[PDB]
C-alpha cells in the first residue's frame, strides 16, 4: 500500500473574509485582495512537483460558489441572480459566508481509515461536519458527493455521512488525525486529537476548540477502526489559544515519526510514552519552545508541513515559503535536516494565497493509504499526471480572475462563470452531476 | 380569525436526563423516576379543559423514540435491537439524547406568522433548528413532516425548513416570539426576542443564549412578515443567567397586553415605550423584583402562563400548580386578579411531569392564529373534542408505562411499544406515514 495525497483545487471565489476566529491568518488578512488564478496555480504546482518526484498525487475539485441554496434557506427568494442581488444589498455578510473557497483545505474534508486498520477490510472515509464555522459547515453535503464520485468502487470504499451538526459533535477531520506505524500497508496506530470534551474543564478560553472528543470517538466507530489501534489525546489548550486551531498546525505524523512542538499536547510526556510502548520503532522529534516559539509556529506553519517517505525510508519535509523567510525557523529546520534522523531533505513551496487564510501544504491535502488494487479502483480521471496538470491549468486560465474582493461576489457574471467552470470540470474529472446546480 | 392552541402530546419515553444546561428544572431533576403515562394525561387534561372552556384547541403528536437512526449516524451499527444494546453497553448517555420526549414542548417547534401579517397572505410556519441542545436539534426534520401533515393545504399554509444547524443561527421558535395588536385577525406587531448577536458585547455569561438575532431576522424573512410589523429586542442577559432560557419564562403577550417581569428585557423602558407608540392600546403589566424575585419567577413559571382572551375582552391566566403552591407568587397573582386590569380570572393545572423538565403551560403549546377558512383547512383529525380526547386517553392507557428511568431506555420492548403506538396514532390523527420508521 502507498499513501496517496489528494489535494484541493482552489475554487474561483477564493477571497479573504476573516471568517475564522481562532485562525489568526484568516483574521489578520481580512479584506485583502485575493488572486484566485494564482492561488489555484500555486496549489497545482505543488501537486505536480510532488507527483513528478514520485509521490502518488490526486485532486479534489472546488464547490459551487456562491452557494445560492443556503441563501434561500436564510430567507432570500427569487431566481438565483435575484437572490444574489437581494443579499448583496440587504445582507452582504452572508454572501461571503456562502462564497468561500474553504473546501480547498481537504485535510478537513474527512477522516480516513486504511483497509489495514478496519474491521471489514475496506477503506473508510467519514465526512467532517466542520460545524464550528458556518461557512465551512456548508461543505459536508457536497464534499460527501465528491468523495463518493472519486472513491466510487463501493466494494473497496465506504463513505460515511458527517456527524450531526451540533457543537457537542464538532469534527474537523484529518487535520486532527494521525497514523503511526511501520509500512503504510500494515495495521497502524491511529491518534485522534481533540480540543475539548464534555465533563472536562481543561479547554481553551480565548479561541474555540473546534474538535470534541465525542466527535472523534464517533468517527473511530464509523470508520470501523480496530479498538486496539486507536488512541485519543487532548490538544494543549494553551496552544489553541495562540492560534493552533487544528492539530496539523502544531504536529505531523508519518510512518514511525511524530514531529511536534513541545507544547502540542496536554499530558505530552504520557502520550509519547504510550505511543513509544505501542508503536515499534516510534520516534518523536520534539521541538523545544527555546528554538521555536508557539508564535513562530503559527506564523510559519512549519508543522503544517508534509512529511513524506522516499523509497530509501528517508523522509522529506514539504514546507511553505514562510518557513524559509523566518530566520529562526529556517535555522531550526536545517538543524533538523542535518541532525541524525529520518528527515534528509527540505522542499519549499510558495503557497502565499493559501497561507494568507491559514492553510499550508498539509491543510491542502488529504492522506489516503491505498493498496495497489484500491488505487486502481479510484476514479482515474482525478489522478495527477502531465495530461491532468495541463488540462487544469488551461481550465484555470479560462475561468479564474487574477483579482477578487468581497465586492465582486455580488457580480452576477462571477456566478455565471463559476457554474460553467464547474460544469466543464465535472466533465473533465468524470464526476457526473455531483453539484447541486446540476440537478 | 381565532387563535388556536396546538399542544404537544407527551411521548412514551418522557424521562429526566438533565440534558439542558441553563434550564434549572432539567438540571435539578436529573435521573429522577418519571411517569410517561401520567405526563401524557396531565397535558391532555389541560388541552381538553381549555377546549371545553371555548378555546380552540388541537394536538401535535410525539416523535419516534428511541431514535435509532441518530445512533447509527454516531457509529453504532446493526439491527435496531443490536444498536440499542451496543449503545447501552458502550455509551448509554447517547440513549437519553435520542430518547427525549422534548418535542412535547411545541412552543419551540416553529415560529408562526398569521396571514394578516404576511406579504403573500398565507400562514407561514418556519421550523426551529433548536441547535443549542443536541437532543432537541434532532426534532426539526420530523417536526417539519408533522407540521406539513397538519397544515397540508399549500394554498393556505407555507411550512419552511429549519435554519442551518450552527450556533450562529440558533433558533428556539415561538418561545421567543410575541404578537401584539387589537384583534387576532388584524395586522399585528411581531416582537422577536433573542439572547445574543454577533458583534454585540451584551450577552449571558453563565447560561447559554440559545436564540441569536441573526436567526430571528432570518425567520422573519422566511415567514414573509411585513417589515413594518417586526421588532427585535434583546433579552436581559442577567435574567438568562438566572434560568430564563427562553422569553416565555419571563414574558408573555396576548392582544394588547404584555405581561412581563421588570427585568425581562435590555433597555426595557425604551422597548415598552416603542411598543406604546407603535401598538394602539398596548398595555404593559410589569412585575417588579420587589413583588416577585427572578428566582421565584423561574421556580413557579408565572410567566410561562397562557394569557387567553375571554369573549368579553377580559383575560385569563392559565398557570402551573407551582404558582398556587408558592405563597408569594399566589399572593401577587391574586393582587393582580383583584386590581383593575384585563386579568379577571386565574386557572391552574397540575403539570408536574412537564414542569420537572422545565416546561409549563405555554411551553406545551404553539399559538396559531387562523381565519375561518384556514381553520377549515387544518387536518380535522387533530382538533380537540370528546372523541379525540377519549381516543387519546385509551391510546395512552394501552401503550404508555407508568414508570421510566434512563436504564429502561435500553429495553427493546420499549422500542417496540413506541413504534406500534405511533403507527396506531398516525392512523388516528390521519397523518399517513409521517415517521422515519414508517418509511
Ligand atoms: N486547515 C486550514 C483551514 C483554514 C480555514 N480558513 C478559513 O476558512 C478562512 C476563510 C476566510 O476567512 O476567508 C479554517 O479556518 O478552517
Ligand atoms: N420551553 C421549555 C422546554 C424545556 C426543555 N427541557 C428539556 O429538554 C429537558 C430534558 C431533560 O433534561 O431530560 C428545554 O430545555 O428546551
Ligand atoms: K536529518
Ligand atoms: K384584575
Amino acid at each position: 500500500a502507498w499513501e496517496v495525497n489528494f489535494d484541493g483545487l482552489v475554487g474561483l471565489t477564493h477571497h479573504y473574509a476573516g471568517l475564522s476566529f481562532g485562525n489568526e491568518a484568516s483574521t489578520r488578512h481580512r479584506f485583502q485582495v485575493s488572486n484566485p488564478r494564482l492561488a489555484a496555480k500555486q496549489g497545482l504546482l505543488k501537486m505536480k512537483a510532488l507527483a513528478d518526484a514520485g509521490f502518488p498525487q490526486a485532486v479534489i475539485p472546488p464547490h459551487e460558489r456562491p452557494f445560492i441554496p443556503v441563501l434561500r434557506q436564510l430567507g432570500f427568494s427569487g431566481s438565483d441572480e435575484q437572490v444574489l442581488e437581494k443579499v448583496a444589498r440587504q445582507a452582504p455578510h452572508w454572501l461571503s459566508s456562502v462564497s468561500s473557497a474553504s473546501p480547498m483545505w481537504v485535510a478537513n474534508a474527512a477522516t480516513i481509515a486504511p483497509s489495514a486498520d478496519t474491521l471489514d477490510g475496506k477503506v473508510h472515509l467519514t465526512v467532517a461536519n466542520l460545524n464550528n464555522k458556518f461557512h465551512r459547515s456548508l461543505e459536508a453535503p457536497v464534499t460527501e458527493s465528491l468523495l463518493k464520485a472519486i472513491f466510487n468502487d463501493e466494494e473497496k470504499f465506504s463513505v460515511h455521512s458527517a456527524l450531526p451538526q451540533v457543537a457537542l459533535l464538532g469534527d474537523e477531520g484529518a487535520a486532527n488525525h494521525n497514523r503511526l506505524g511501520g509500512h503504510y500497508g500494515e495495521p497502524g496506530m491511529q491518534l485522534f486529537v481533540y480540543g475539548r470534551e464534555e465533563g472536562n474543564d481543561t479547554r481553551p478560553s480565548r479561541y474555540p476548540a473546534r474538535q470534541t472528543r465525542e466527535a472523534s470517538e464517533a468517527v473511530a466507530r464509523l470508520n470501523q477502526v480496530n479498538p486496539q489501534q486507536v488512541i485519543f489525546a487532548q490538544q494543549n489548550p494553551d496552544v489553541i489559544d495562540q492560534g493552533v486551531f487544528h492539530n496539523d498546525v502544531i504536529a505531523v505524523s508519518n510512518r514511525q515519526v511524530l514531529f511536534c512542538h513541545q507544547q502540542a499536547f496536554a499530558r505530552q510526556s504520557q502520550l509519547l510514552a504510550n505511543l513509544r510502548a505501542r508503536v515499534n520503532g516510534f520516534m518523536a522529534i520534539e521541538v523545544p519552545a527555546t528554538q521555536v516559539s508557539v508564535s513562530d509556529t503559527v506564523s510559519t506553519y512549519l508543522f503544517n508541513s508534509q512529511l513524506l517517505s522516499r523509497d530509501d525510508g528517508s523522509m522529506m519535509l514539504v514546507l511553505p515559503q514562510e518557513c524559509r523567510e523566518h530566520a529562526g525557523v529556517w535555522g531550526y529546520l536545517n538543524e533538523l535536516l542535518a541532525a541524525d534522523n529520518p528527515i534528509s531533505e527540505l522542499k519549499v513551496f510558495d503557497l502565499r494565497e493559501s497561507m494568507a487564510n491559514g492553510g499550508g501544504p498539509a491543510c491542502l491535502r488529504l492522506r489516503v493509504v491505498l493498496t495497489e488494487e484500491e488505487r486502481r479502483a479510484v476514479n482515474p480521471a482525478v489522478m495527477m499526471n502531465d495530461t491532468l496538470f495541463n488540462a487544469l491549468n488551461d481550465w484555470v486560465d479560462r475561468y479564474y480572475r487574477d483579482r477578487l474582493t468581497a465586492a465582486d461576489l455580488a457580480d452576477p457574471q462571477l456566478l455565471r462563470e463559476g457554474r460553467e467552470a464547474l460544469d466543464v470540470l465535472s466533465q473533465l474529472l468524470n464526476l457526473g452531476s455531483v453539484y447541486p446546480f446540476q440537478r
